[PDB]
């Protein structure tokens, strides 16, 4: 299949899936430094004000969309009690690296500096799944540069760096969904060059971890990416930052996106909800 | 430190820590067929129907007891919005096995059959930590054989099988808190002979668990139990029965015991409060 025709096919599998109702939808445009970033805001069935979930969709930089993560998103919204922004940052290999960076940053910013259109006054959090873990995880070492205060980052399997030797790796590269295939073609698609291996922007382990939000970092048992994932934590930790790091057993990459039907995946739903809550309304 | 100046030193070390105001806390006595049973029932400040989780502390069947575990019960409580019995069951040496298991089955039919009592329309469950996972996990054994249909079961680094062989004993068995000797001990303390080794109401492993209620099981990552607490939750799996078994990294055996200093256990109590929310109310 084509890359338009797996993007297409992300979409109609989606519309299997329950949308759970939610409190209020709009879509939005944000002014990026480089293009316009579409983002669909979920607002929660609770009165404000509220916290702000900044989320980015995985995909593997390539795939994946607002449409695609919509039920996904409005479960997160229902479960954490707060205004969800998912954005669509530009997709590889249309736009390489660091496109996906860019707007994602650019997007986080422009939602701390427009908090009070959303109600937001109990502050901003950023989360995503696969590479959009990649893409919250670097979002939050780019505000510590820039002293953007944000009160908890949500890790899903995130992607964390260029790996050749996690013992998960090997383990789990044949057989459970994500592949050794799939992530040397997704790496292909999104990096210009063999030197953005060396970029803290592709592989977030490499930066300085201190002074970062809290995290949750969700990793998954038959994952390729969990050690690596547990890795982050690890640093994280090491860094003097908190983090609850748990690792989901029984289940595969992307189950959180599969919630509908692999219960362990409304489960962590579940949890997310609840360390959101906690940061943001103390319960 | 004698049996009882261990106990007291427990109780010393829990009695500062804040107590969360719940919605009312009853004291009664369940009449048990060896013994009458003192249990705390805990109500949440949402008003009912409600779920009702029956609770077994932990302290290696020698230590623990209602007043030690209040602030942890008093936390449950209002993490699942459900009316909460913390059970007084006997105490080794004092009481040898099966005491333990008698009063907790005991406790949990008398609680089924009086569930108007507690306006428990929405269903019962089982939950303990530790030595008090494995008397939840034997009192849902037990349950099924007698056709009491519990909801789900909460098993908290569960204690589920005699162990000579995991890998975590032998990574985990000193300098984490919980040791070898400190096993060794309280079997010691607990069991009357070898052949008990051979009781599935000791070792709960051994059960057929086909049947059995939806489990949510937490490991620790730095825990000589963790091993055997996954083998239990994929035992209920290959049993048919649905199971989030999750891993919690960087953490140590009894670490939800400590959830007012170290975080993770605060999370932890979170998840255990969804997944019983989810069940009984559908949230």
């Amino acid at each position: 299949a084509s890359v338009e025709e797996i993007r297409s096919l992300f979409k109609q599998f989606s519309s299997l899936t329950p949308r759970e109702e939610v409190g209020k939808i709009e879509d939005i445009t944000i002014p990026g430094s480089e293009t316009n970033i579409k983002a669909r805001v979920y607002y929660p069935k609770t009165q404000g004000p509220y916290g702000v979930l900044v989320y980015y969709h995985g995909g593997g930089f390539v795939l994946g969309d607002i449409e695609s993560y919509d039920p996904l998103c409005r479960a997160i919204t229902n479960s954490c009690q707060c205004v969800t922004i998912s954005v669509d940052y530009r997709l590889a290999p249309e736009n390489k690296f660091p496109a996906a960076v860019v707007d994602s940053f650019d997007a986080l910013k422009w939602v701390y500096n427009n908090s009070e259109k959303f109600n937001g006054k109990y502050g901003i959090a950023v989360g995503g799944d696969s590479a959009g873990g990649n893409l919250a995880a670097v979002t939050a070492i780019l505000s510590k540069k820039e002293n953007i205060k944000l009160k908890y980052q949500v890790l899903i399997y995130p992607a964390v760096s260029f790996d050749l030797i996690t013992k998960s790796l090997y383990d789990n590269g044949e057989g459970f969904f994500l592949t050794r295939e799939h992530i040397d073609w997704f790496g292909q698609q999104y990096l210009r060059s063999f030197a953005d291996l060396l970029d803290f922007r592709f592989s977030p382990i490499l930066a300085d971890l201190n002074d970062l939000p809290p995290a949750l970092i969700i990793t998954a048992e038959h994952d390729p990416l969990r050690d690596q994932g547990e890795a982050y934590a690890n640093k994280l930790l090491q860094s003097g930052v908190q983090v609850t790091s748990v690792k989901f057993n029984n289940v595969i990459h992307g189950f959180v996106s599969f919630f509908p039907f692999i219960e362990q995946g409304r489960d962590a739903i579940g949890l997310i909800g609840y360390v959101l809550r906690k940061v943001f309304y103390g319960k």
